[PDB]
DNA sequence: ATGATGACGCT
DNA sequence: AGCGTCAT
């Protein structure tokens, strides 16, 4: 009653770029906008992977991981945009570069958490404290609200999706309190205003459209911007939670898309989120741990308590290349030589960063993958990163990789690599 | 022969 | 430290 905690207390929003590398390469080249598009790289195997897919590619089936050629089978007339190859490897610097460019316009409406190359997770808070005493109850209009969904509208007593959308946005305003500066539900639709602010900033300063979710944490305002994309952003309130879990797989919640999730389904007996109201908190921890326990007794509930967290930079700075089947490397030389290719991209990126950032890595970290292992890592060692210089990275890399050469020949190496990596962490102050 | 990333939890 | 999970 009085004392439950209702998981109320913040406004956050997810902001996730459509299409992203595609959008990036529309940008750039306008023969490729309003067409069915992707974003491939490599060429040679099977005309390319495909990595990104337009919306109207999609609507043929066109699918990330398709390989090109198989993608123009659904969709003939599918055009490509290449990944840039430098040194012998997909180079990603492109998508980085405009990746900054919209995390920098974010960040004037408030401190974000990079979550990932196209998405920045929001603590609106303040900001709708700000701007709900710059009102002093004025009534919000839906002209404030012009790509806003509320989900689970319309409800209760047209046949065209934007009727549809206008209806429950009509029915939610309807019923706002906007004399209550500290009501929940006004607060979420102050954070939808704001956030149509900054998505029609990021579009009018990049031409990149993006979808968002607005509700009370960031699970919530994942699944929220999932709901209603591309180009459209969705309030789900508190009170939506029971019917929009009660019909929810539980694999489409963050963190449960993978093994604990299949194990929650598998030891319960049960198939959506909602479900999970009917264990206690004990039974719940007994099963999946204390922490995930307690998570999932919460988060059933729509109740989770992770922090957006002020980080607007990457953490690390990695290279990577895989050697598939026939091509894995069977040399010292080979070896070497892609090394050295890895820890020059990298050095000119750390470069760029301590540039651009004020900050130096002081750990390198060497990965790779022999031929046999299912594993995706097959041995990780570490050393110190003590100079931005791409041969001196590239012999510290052998140095502790070399003692996995099970050939008794030196010029050999066996097994041969099917993935090496390079990454620069642990970042200091400079 | 998906590939190239990136954050965080466990021990 | 080194490995695994989950994600874009
Ligand atoms: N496996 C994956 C995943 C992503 N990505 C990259 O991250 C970007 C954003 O990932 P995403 O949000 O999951 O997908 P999207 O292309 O933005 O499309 P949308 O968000 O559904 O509109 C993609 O454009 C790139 O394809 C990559 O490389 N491989
Ligand atoms: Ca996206
Ligand atoms: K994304």
């Amino acid at each position: 009653g009085p004392h439950m905690a209702t998981g109320q207390d913040r406004v956050v929003a997810l902001v996730d770029m459509d299409c992203f590398f595609v959008q990036v390469e529309q940008r750039q080249n306008p023969h490729l906008r309003n067409k069915p598009c992707a974003v491939v790289q490599y060429k040679s195997w099977k005309g390319g992977g495909i990595i990104a897919v337009s919306y109207e590619a999609r609507a043929f089936g066109v699918t990330r991981s398709m390989w090109a050629d198989d993608a123009k089978k659904l969709c003939p007339d599918l055009l490509l945009a290449q990944v840039r190859e430098s040194r012998g490897k997909a180079n990603l610097t492109k998508y980085r570069e405009a990746s900054v460019e919209v995390m920098e316009i974010m960040s004037r409406f408030a401190v974000i958490e990079r979550a990932s190359i196209d998405e920045a997770y929001v603590d609106l808070t303040s900001a709708v404290q700000e701007r709900l005493q710059k009102l002093q109850g004025q009534p919000i209009s839906a002209d404030l609200l012009p790509s806003t969904y509320i989900e689970g509208l319309p409800q209760g007593p047209t046949v065209q999706k934007e009727g549809m959308r206008k209806q429950g946005l009509f029915q939610w305003l309807d019923s706002l309190q906007i004399d209550n500066l500290t009501s929940p539900d006004l607060q979420l639709t102050v954070g939808a205003v704001i956030v149509e602010e900054m998505r029609a900033a990021i579009e009018r300063e990049t031409g990149f459209q993006c979808s968002a979710g607005i509700s009370h944490n960031k699970v919530l305002a994942k699944l929220a911007c999932g709901l209603n994309k591309p180009n459209r952003q969705t309030l789900v309130s508190h009170g939506s939670v029971p019917q929009l879990f009660s019909q929810m797989p539980i694999r489409k919640i963050r963190s449960l898309g993978g093994k604990l999730g299949a194990s929650v389904i598998e030891i319960l007996g049960i198939e959506y989120m909602g479900e999970l109201t009917q264990f206690t908190e004990s039974q719940l921890q007994s099963h999946f741990g204390e922490k995930n326990g307690s998570w999932l007794y919460a988060m059933c509930r729509g109740i989770e308590h992770d922090p957006v967290k002020p980080r607007q930079l990457p953490k690390t700075i990695g290279c990577s290349k895989n050697f598939p089947g026939k091509t894995a490397l069977a040399t010292r030389e080979q070896v070497q030589w892609w090394l050295l290719q890895l820890a020059q991209e990298l050095e000119e990126r750390l470069t760029k960063d301590r540039n651009d950032n004020d900050r130096v890595a002081t750990q390198l970290v060497v990965s790779i993958r022999v031929q046999g292992d299912k594993r995706l890592s097959s041995l990780r060692r570490c050393c110190a990163l003590t100079r931005y210089d791409a041969h001196k990275m590239s012999h510290d890399a052998f140095t502790v990789i070399k003692n996995c050469n099970t050939s008794g020949i030196q010029t050999e190496w066996s097994p041969p690599l099917t993935m090496l990596f390079l990454c620069a962490t642990k970042f200091s102050a400079s």
